[PDB]
Protein backbone atom coordinates (compact mmCIF):
# COMPACT_ATOMS: atom_id res chain seq x y z
CA UNK A 1 0.00 0.00 0.00
CA UNK A 2 2.91 2.33 0.89
CA UNK A 3 4.98 0.93 -1.99
CA UNK A 4 2.01 1.35 -4.38
CA UNK A 5 1.66 5.04 -3.49
CA UNK A 6 5.39 5.62 -3.90
CA UNK A 7 5.53 3.81 -7.28
CA UNK A 8 2.55 5.79 -8.60
CA UNK A 9 3.98 9.15 -7.52
CA UNK A 10 7.23 8.33 -9.37
CA UNK A 11 5.34 7.18 -12.48
CA UNK A 12 3.18 10.35 -12.21
CA UNK A 13 6.29 12.62 -12.13
CA UNK A 14 7.60 10.83 -15.21
CA UNK A 15 4.42 10.71 -17.32
CA UNK A 16 2.83 14.07 -16.53
CA UNK A 17 3.57 17.77 -16.21
CA UNK A 18 1.35 20.88 -15.79
CA UNK A 19 -2.40 20.44 -15.15
CA UNK A 20 -2.21 16.78 -16.15
CA UNK A 21 0.23 16.10 -13.24
CA UNK A 22 -1.94 18.00 -10.75
CA UNK A 23 -4.94 15.78 -11.66
CA UNK A 24 -2.85 12.64 -11.09
CA UNK A 25 -1.55 13.87 -7.70
CA UNK A 26 -5.11 14.70 -6.51
CA UNK A 27 -6.09 11.11 -7.45
CA UNK A 28 -3.10 9.78 -5.48
CA UNK A 29 -4.03 12.13 -2.56
CA UNK A 30 -7.39 10.42 -1.94
CA UNK A 31 -5.39 7.29 -1.12
CA UNK A 32 -2.67 9.27 0.79
CA UNK A 33 -5.31 10.97 2.96
CA UNK A 34 -6.74 7.61 4.02
CA UNK A 35 -3.47 5.69 4.72
CA UNK A 36 -3.13 3.64 7.94
CA UNK A 37 0.13 5.47 8.84
CA UNK A 38 1.50 8.34 6.72
CA UNK A 39 5.29 7.97 6.47
CA UNK A 40 7.96 10.55 5.59
CA UNK A 41 8.96 8.82 2.29
CA UNK A 42 5.41 9.42 0.96
CA UNK A 43 5.34 12.98 2.26
CA UNK A 44 8.75 13.87 0.70
CA UNK A 45 7.88 12.49 -2.74
CA UNK A 46 4.52 14.26 -2.63
CA UNK A 47 6.31 17.57 -1.86
CA UNK A 48 8.77 17.02 -4.73
CA UNK A 49 5.88 16.27 -7.13
CA UNK A 50 4.02 19.46 -6.09
CA UNK A 51 7.23 21.41 -6.49
CA UNK A 52 7.46 20.19 -10.15
CA UNK A 53 4.38 22.31 -10.90
CA UNK A 54 5.19 25.08 -8.35
CA UNK A 55 2.13 24.19 -6.23
CA UNK A 56 3.47 25.75 -3.05
CA UNK A 57 0.00 26.16 -1.51
CA UNK A 58 -0.53 22.34 -1.59
CA UNK A 59 2.87 21.80 -0.03
CA UNK A 60 2.11 24.24 2.82
CA UNK A 61 -1.35 22.84 3.50
CA UNK A 62 -0.09 19.22 3.57
CA UNK A 63 2.80 20.01 5.92
CA UNK A 64 0.45 22.04 8.23
CA UNK A 65 -1.90 19.04 8.49
CA UNK A 66 1.10 16.85 9.56
CA UNK A 67 1.94 19.37 12.31
CA UNK A 68 -1.57 18.83 13.81
CA UNK A 69 -1.51 15.01 13.28
CA UNK A 70 -0.19 14.24 16.77
CA UNK A 71 1.87 11.09 15.81
CA UNK A 72 3.84 12.62 12.98
CA UNK A 73 6.84 14.30 14.66
CA UNK A 74 7.58 17.12 12.18
CA UNK A 75 10.43 18.48 14.33
CA UNK A 76 12.46 15.30 13.65
CA UNK A 77 11.98 15.44 9.84
CA UNK A 78 14.46 18.16 8.83
CA UNK A 79 14.09 17.63 5.05
CA UNK A 80 10.30 17.94 5.26
CA UNK A 81 10.78 21.17 7.24
CA UNK A 82 13.25 22.35 4.55
CA UNK A 83 10.65 21.86 1.78
CA UNK A 84 7.95 23.45 3.98
CA UNK A 85 10.03 26.62 4.51
CA UNK A 86 10.94 26.63 0.79
CA UNK A 87 7.23 26.51 -0.09
CA UNK A 88 6.32 29.16 2.50
CA UNK A 89 8.97 31.46 1.03
CA UNK A 90 7.68 31.00 -2.55
CA UNK A 91 3.98 31.29 -1.48
CA UNK A 92 4.68 34.49 0.45
CA UNK A 93 1.21 35.17 1.93
CA UNK A 94 1.25 37.56 4.97
CA UNK A 95 3.51 35.84 7.57
CA UNK A 96 4.77 33.03 5.30
CA UNK A 97 8.39 34.30 5.13
CA UNK A 98 8.44 35.08 8.85
CA UNK A 99 7.35 31.48 9.56
CA UNK A 100 9.95 30.08 7.12
CA UNK A 101 12.74 31.92 8.93
CA UNK A 102 11.34 30.76 12.33
CA UNK A 103 11.54 27.17 10.99
CA UNK A 104 14.96 27.45 9.31
CA UNK A 105 17.03 29.64 11.68
CA UNK A 106 16.63 27.34 14.74
CA UNK A 107 17.39 24.26 12.53
CA UNK A 108 20.73 25.82 11.57
CA UNK A 109 21.56 27.58 14.87
CA UNK A 110 27.40 20.60 11.38
CA UNK A 111 25.02 22.48 9.06
CA UNK A 112 24.82 21.81 5.34
CA UNK A 113 25.20 24.52 2.67
CA UNK A 114 21.56 24.07 1.41
CA UNK A 115 20.20 25.01 4.83
CA UNK A 116 22.37 28.14 5.07
CA UNK A 117 21.48 29.00 1.44
CA UNK A 118 17.70 28.68 1.94
CA UNK A 119 17.77 31.20 4.83
CA UNK A 120 19.94 33.45 2.59
CA UNK A 121 17.39 33.04 -0.22
CA UNK A 122 14.49 34.10 2.05
CA UNK A 123 16.35 37.36 2.79
CA UNK A 124 17.40 37.75 -0.86
CA UNK A 125 13.73 37.34 -1.87
CA UNK A 126 12.53 39.84 0.74
CA UNK A 127 15.11 42.28 -0.71
CA UNK A 128 14.13 41.69 -4.35
CA UNK A 129 10.37 41.64 -3.57
CA UNK A 130 10.66 44.97 -1.70
CA UNK A 131 11.79 46.63 -4.98
CA UNK A 132 15.34 46.78 -3.55
CA UNK A 133 14.30 48.96 -0.57
CA UNK A 134 14.80 46.35 2.19
CA UNK A 135 18.55 46.91 2.66
CA UNK A 136 18.46 45.11 6.13
CA UNK A 137 17.19 41.95 4.43
CA UNK A 138 19.95 42.41 1.83
CA UNK A 139 22.58 42.54 4.57
CA UNK A 140 21.11 39.57 6.46
CA UNK A 141 21.06 37.61 3.19
CA UNK A 142 24.69 38.49 2.55
CA UNK A 143 25.67 37.28 6.05
CA UNK A 144 23.93 33.90 5.68
CA UNK A 145 25.47 33.22 2.22
CA UNK A 146 28.86 34.38 3.60
CA UNK A 147 28.66 31.81 6.44
CA UNK A 148 27.78 29.08 3.92
CA UNK A 149 30.64 30.17 1.65
CA UNK A 150 33.23 30.12 4.47
CA UNK A 151 31.79 26.89 5.97
CA UNK A 152 31.65 25.02 2.65
CA UNK A 153 32.64 27.04 -0.48
CA UNK A 154 30.30 26.42 -3.44
CA UNK A 155 29.39 28.46 -6.50
CA UNK A 156 25.83 28.80 -5.25
CA UNK A 157 26.66 30.55 -1.93
CA UNK A 158 29.58 32.39 -3.54
CA UNK A 159 27.59 33.96 -6.39
CA UNK A 160 24.72 34.90 -4.07
CA UNK A 161 27.16 36.44 -1.54
CA UNK A 162 28.91 38.48 -4.24
CA UNK A 163 25.62 39.69 -5.74
CA UNK A 164 24.43 41.02 -2.36
CA UNK A 165 27.78 42.75 -1.77
CA UNK A 166 27.34 44.25 -5.26
CA UNK A 167 23.87 45.47 -4.18
CA UNK A 168 25.40 46.96 -0.97
CA UNK A 169 27.81 49.10 -2.99
CA UNK A 170 30.98 46.94 -3.30
CA UNK A 171 37.71 48.51 -6.23
CA UNK A 172 36.89 46.09 -3.36
CA UNK A 173 37.62 42.80 -1.51
CA UNK A 174 35.75 40.56 -0.23
CA UNK A 175 34.42 41.07 -3.77
CA UNK A 176 37.69 40.30 -5.67
CA UNK A 177 38.46 37.67 -2.87
CA UNK A 178 35.11 35.95 -3.49
CA UNK A 179 36.10 36.27 -7.15
CA UNK A 180 39.35 34.32 -6.69
CA UNK A 181 37.58 31.50 -4.86
CA UNK A 182 34.83 31.39 -7.48
CA UNK A 183 37.53 31.00 -10.17
CA UNK A 184 39.10 27.94 -8.44
CA UNK A 185 35.67 26.39 -7.84
CA UNK A 186 35.03 26.84 -11.59
CA UNK A 187 38.41 25.21 -12.16
CA UNK A 188 37.34 22.26 -9.95
CA UNK A 189 34.12 21.76 -11.94
CA UNK A 190 35.94 21.69 -15.29
CA UNK A 191 34.64 22.24 -18.84
CA UNK A 192 30.90 23.01 -19.43
CA UNK A 193 30.72 20.09 -21.94
CA UNK A 194 31.15 17.62 -19.05
CA UNK A 195 28.60 19.28 -16.72
CA UNK A 196 25.31 17.44 -17.41
CA UNK A 197 23.07 18.02 -14.33
CA UNK A 198 20.99 21.21 -14.67
CA UNK A 199 22.06 22.33 -11.19
CA UNK A 200 25.77 22.30 -12.11
CA UNK A 201 25.03 24.20 -15.32
CA UNK A 202 22.89 26.77 -13.52
CA UNK A 203 25.62 27.63 -10.98
CA UNK A 204 28.27 27.63 -13.73
CA UNK A 205 26.02 30.16 -15.53
CA UNK A 206 25.79 32.37 -12.50
CA UNK A 207 29.51 32.51 -11.84
CA UNK A 208 30.04 33.14 -15.59
CA UNK A 209 27.62 36.08 -15.40
CA UNK A 210 29.49 37.46 -12.33
CA UNK A 211 32.78 37.00 -14.20
CA UNK A 212 31.39 38.92 -17.23
CA UNK A 213 32.37 35.84 -19.38
CA UNK A 214 30.20 36.29 -22.47
CA UNK A 215 30.82 33.07 -24.46
CA UNK A 216 30.33 30.88 -21.35
CA UNK A 217 27.09 32.72 -20.45
CA UNK A 218 25.73 32.18 -23.95
CA UNK A 219 26.88 28.49 -23.90
CA UNK A 220 25.60 27.77 -20.41
CA UNK A 221 22.24 29.54 -21.03
CA UNK A 222 21.65 27.29 -24.11
CA UNK A 223 22.67 24.24 -22.14
CA UNK A 224 20.10 25.20 -19.44
CA UNK A 225 17.44 25.36 -22.19
CA UNK A 226 18.34 21.94 -23.74
CA UNK A 227 18.34 20.28 -20.27
CA UNK A 228 14.67 21.11 -19.51
CA UNK A 229 15.69 22.71 -16.24
CA UNK A 230 12.88 22.73 -13.60
CA UNK A 231 11.06 26.06 -13.16
CA UNK A 232 11.59 26.06 -9.39
CA UNK A 233 15.32 26.00 -10.02
CA UNK A 234 15.58 28.40 -12.92
CA UNK A 235 13.58 30.87 -10.77
CA UNK A 236 16.39 31.14 -8.19
CA UNK A 237 19.15 31.56 -10.79
CA UNK A 238 17.06 34.25 -12.54
CA UNK A 239 16.58 36.15 -9.27
CA UNK A 240 20.30 36.19 -8.74
CA UNK A 241 20.85 37.55 -12.26
CA UNK A 242 18.21 40.27 -11.94
CA UNK A 243 19.92 41.65 -8.83
CA UNK A 244 23.32 41.49 -10.55
CA UNK A 245 22.01 43.31 -13.62
CA UNK A 246 20.30 45.99 -11.49
CA UNK A 247 23.51 46.85 -9.61
CA UNK A 248 26.54 46.04 -11.75
CA UNK A 249 28.21 49.26 -13.03
CA UNK A 250 29.50 47.05 -26.24
CA UNK A 251 31.14 43.64 -26.65
CA UNK A 252 30.36 42.19 -30.15
CA UNK A 253 28.40 39.27 -28.58
CA UNK A 254 26.33 41.51 -26.25
CA UNK A 255 23.30 40.85 -28.44
CA UNK A 256 23.38 37.12 -27.74
CA UNK A 257 23.95 37.72 -24.01
CA UNK A 258 20.90 40.06 -24.03
CA UNK A 259 18.84 37.41 -25.89
CA UNK A 260 19.72 34.65 -23.38
CA UNK A 261 19.05 36.84 -20.35
CA UNK A 262 15.70 37.76 -21.97
CA UNK A 263 14.94 34.09 -22.79
CA UNK A 264 15.70 32.78 -19.28
CA UNK A 265 13.82 35.66 -17.48
CA UNK A 266 10.80 35.18 -19.83
CA UNK A 267 10.95 31.44 -18.93
CA UNK A 268 10.07 32.23 -15.30
CA UNK A 269 6.90 34.12 -16.36
CA UNK A 270 3.62 32.22 -15.76
CA UNK A 271 1.52 35.09 -17.16
CA UNK A 272 2.42 35.59 -20.85
CA UNK A 273 2.07 39.30 -21.78
CA UNK A 274 4.82 39.88 -24.42
CA UNK A 275 4.77 41.93 -27.66
CA UNK A 276 7.50 39.57 -28.90
CA UNK A 277 8.95 36.18 -28.04
CA UNK A 278 12.58 35.15 -27.66
CA UNK A 279 12.72 31.83 -29.45
CA UNK A 280 15.17 29.26 -30.82
CA UNK A 281 14.59 28.14 -34.40
CA UNK A 282 15.92 24.59 -34.74
CA UNK A 283 17.88 24.64 -38.08
CA UNK A 284 18.39 21.49 -40.20
CA UNK A 285 22.07 21.74 -39.17
CA UNK A 286 20.66 20.81 -35.65
CA UNK A 287 21.83 24.12 -34.24
CA UNK A 288 19.37 26.26 -32.24
CA UNK A 289 19.41 29.78 -33.71
CA UNK A 290 18.48 32.60 -31.36
CA UNK A 291 15.60 34.64 -32.84
CA UNK A 292 12.74 36.96 -32.09
CA UNK A 293 9.20 36.54 -33.22
CA UNK A 294 6.12 38.76 -33.17
CA UNK A 295 2.48 38.74 -34.19
CA UNK A 296 1.82 42.27 -35.56
CA UNK A 297 -1.36 44.31 -35.69
CA UNK A 298 -0.61 45.51 -39.24
CA UNK A 299 -3.22 47.46 -41.30
CA UNK A 300 -5.19 45.47 -43.88
CA UNK A 301 -3.58 42.06 -43.00
CA UNK A 302 -1.95 40.81 -39.77
CA UNK A 303 1.62 39.52 -40.03
CA UNK A 304 4.20 37.29 -38.39
CA UNK A 305 7.74 38.68 -38.10
CA UNK A 306 10.71 36.41 -37.43
CA UNK A 307 14.35 37.46 -37.23
CA UNK A 308 17.72 35.94 -36.24
CA UNK A 309 19.75 37.55 -33.44
CA UNK A 310 23.44 37.84 -34.45
CA UNK A 311 23.77 34.83 -36.87
CA UNK A 312 27.33 33.44 -37.08
CA UNK A 313 27.00 33.28 -40.83
CA UNK A 314 25.88 36.82 -41.63
CA UNK A 315 25.17 35.89 -45.25
CA UNK A 316 21.79 34.70 -46.49
CA UNK A 317 18.27 35.32 -45.29
CA UNK A 318 17.79 35.99 -41.58
CA UNK A 319 14.51 37.93 -41.60
CA UNK A 320 10.97 36.98 -42.65
CA UNK A 321 7.63 38.78 -42.63
CA UNK A 322 4.59 36.60 -43.45
CA UNK A 323 1.10 37.97 -44.17
CA UNK A 324 -1.83 36.05 -42.72
CA UNK A 325 -2.76 34.63 -46.16
CA UNK A 326 0.89 33.38 -46.46
CA UNK A 327 0.50 31.09 -43.44
CA UNK A 328 -0.74 27.51 -44.02
CA UNK A 329 -0.88 26.80 -40.26
CA UNK A 330 0.74 25.75 -37.01
CA UNK A 331 1.14 22.46 -35.14
CA UNK A 332 2.62 21.88 -31.66
CA UNK A 333 5.36 19.25 -31.78
CA UNK A 334 4.14 15.79 -30.90
CA UNK A 335 7.46 15.23 -29.04
CA UNK A 336 8.58 18.61 -27.66
CA UNK A 337 5.80 20.73 -26.03
CA UNK A 338 8.00 23.83 -26.19
CA UNK A 339 8.12 23.55 -29.98
CA UNK A 340 5.68 24.90 -32.55
CA UNK A 341 5.91 24.11 -36.26
CA UNK A 342 4.95 27.00 -38.56
CA UNK A 343 4.01 26.18 -42.14
CA UNK A 344 4.21 28.90 -44.84
CA UNK A 345 3.49 29.00 -48.55
CA UNK A 346 6.33 28.66 -51.13
CA UNK A 347 8.67 27.34 -48.40
CA UNK A 348 9.30 23.59 -48.86
CA UNK A 349 10.83 23.47 -45.34
CA UNK A 350 9.05 24.68 -42.16
CA UNK A 351 10.03 26.72 -39.11
CA UNK A 352 10.53 24.55 -36.00
CA UNK A 353 10.17 27.19 -33.33
CA UNK A 354 11.16 26.52 -29.72
CA UNK A 355 9.78 28.76 -26.93
CA UNK A 356 10.98 29.36 -23.34
CA UNK A 357 8.02 27.51 -21.79
CA UNK A 358 5.16 25.27 -22.85
CA UNK A 359 2.64 28.04 -22.19
CA UNK A 360 4.52 30.49 -24.47
CA UNK A 361 4.39 27.99 -27.32
CA UNK A 362 0.67 27.40 -26.69
CA UNK A 363 -0.06 31.17 -26.76
CA UNK A 364 1.71 31.40 -30.19
CA UNK A 365 -0.21 28.46 -31.55
CA UNK A 366 -3.56 29.95 -30.47
CA UNK A 367 -2.72 33.43 -31.87
CA UNK A 368 -1.72 32.00 -35.30
CA UNK A 369 -4.92 29.86 -35.46
CA UNK A 370 -6.82 33.10 -34.73
CA UNK A 371 -5.16 35.04 -37.60
CA UNK A 372 -5.61 32.14 -40.10
CA UNK A 373 -9.32 31.54 -39.25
Amino acid sequence: FRESILNDIRKARNLYTGKELAAELARIRQRVDNIEVLTADIVINLLLSYRDIQDYDSIVKLVETLEKLPTFDLASHHHVKFHYAFALNRRNLPGDRAKALDIMIPMVQQVASDMYCLVGRIYKDMFLDSNFTDTESRDHGASWFKKAFESEPTLQSGINYAVLLLAAGHSSFELRKVGVKLSSLLGKKGNLEKLQSYWEVGFFLGASVLANDHMRVIQASEKLFKLKTPAWYLKSIVETILIYKHFVKPVAKQELVDFWMDFLVEATKTDVTVVRFPVLILEPTKIYQPSYLSINNEVEEKTISIWHVLPDDKKGIHEWNFSASSVRGVSISKFEERCCFLYVLHNSDDFQIYFCTELHCKKFFEMVNTITE
